[PDB]
């Protein structure tokens, strides 16, 4: 038998139970997004913690992050999206970074995963 | 006359007012448990503190600890229970350890005492 | 003109606005108490801070301190009360000390002043 | 494009988005106040932070500061107002300083800006 470690083991949602992500594994999750006609975006924030309220159901703190520049309307290659992750990690090297994807027909997001840790 | 010291004197419930526990005194409290047909178990946790809530009677925080592997269904000797307290204190040497006992006819616990301090 | 200093200037109630208290000034406030037939006592506590509650009038925290040994029933000289302030300040040298006085006809206190600071 | 910095960038209200204020720019904002017949004043405080309350609209903490000596009733030159900012910054060199101006016909304030930072 074995015991799961309960001390200082935080998780970060989707694809967080697999071995660490490498290049040529991130470039394939963007090709699958572009051939379905979706729009990428970027985000960053220093601390990923959440809070609550005394007696209000459905309320939590810490769900909004800062948008890098603007959504990329009309991108067709996976190069301009891979060259913008380096400018962001050289100006704010002490924060987290996330990648999103939008859909306008149904008005909902489609992807979210982390690519950098402080 | 004499004065009880009120500064930095925490207590830990049952058998916490007697001189410190030694071996050949822990092995006798497990013999008395096995001849009444009860099931041992183990637990651990870093901090033993409790909290409250504004206006909810009968609610407190800090009453659940983590379970080591599983309850021992069918133990008959006090050696296998005394050899499992050493594996636990070499993997997590900075936590508390407690020993419990179970009854399945009345569905309640019967014993609880501490055997290690950080 | 002059300005009262608003930074780090705590006060401690009665007789706290006069020059610092000396001996041959504490012994005279006990003679006045004994000739009116009152009973002395002692107290101590580490921190003199108070708190409140959200919506409960007339409730505050931090009004109870610890009693030294027992009220002195039958004291008639100001020597046994002046020899008990030295045993207390040699066992707990990092706490405050207060002196009280009781009345058993109207069931109220009569005086309270501080004689030691950490 | 460019990105506004969201980390450690506090603001201080009016005239806080301009280049830093210099002399001969502070003396010209007091001449405009005196020729409209208003009364100057001074204030100081260590920390400019605000708080809230659970469910009370229109309530905030941290809006009152300490008054230096008294309002100047009858000032006619901008010298006595510029010589009182040096006595205040030599007695409390670790606090903020703010300048006000009153009106008695309509009973409201008219000006507010910072002139010193710790």
């Amino acid at each position: 038998m074995q015991v799961w470690n309960p001390i200082d083991n935080p998780k970060f949602e989707t694809l967080s139970y697999l071995p660490p992500l490498t290049d040529n594994q991130i470039a394939r999750e963007i090709d699958y997004m572009l051939r379905n006609k979706w729009i990428p975006c970027l985000e960053f924030d220093p601390s990923g913690t959440i809070t609550t309220l005394p007696g209000q159901p459905g309320y939590y703190g810490g769900r909004y992050w800062t948008m890098w520049k603007l959504p990329m309307f009309g991108c067709n290659n996976a190069g301009y999206v891979l060259r913008e992750i380096e400018h962001c990690k050289n100006a704010y090297p002490g924060c987290f970074i996330r990648v999103l994807g939008f859909d306008n027909i149904r008005q909902v997001q489609c992807c979210a995963f982390i690519v950098h840790k402080p």
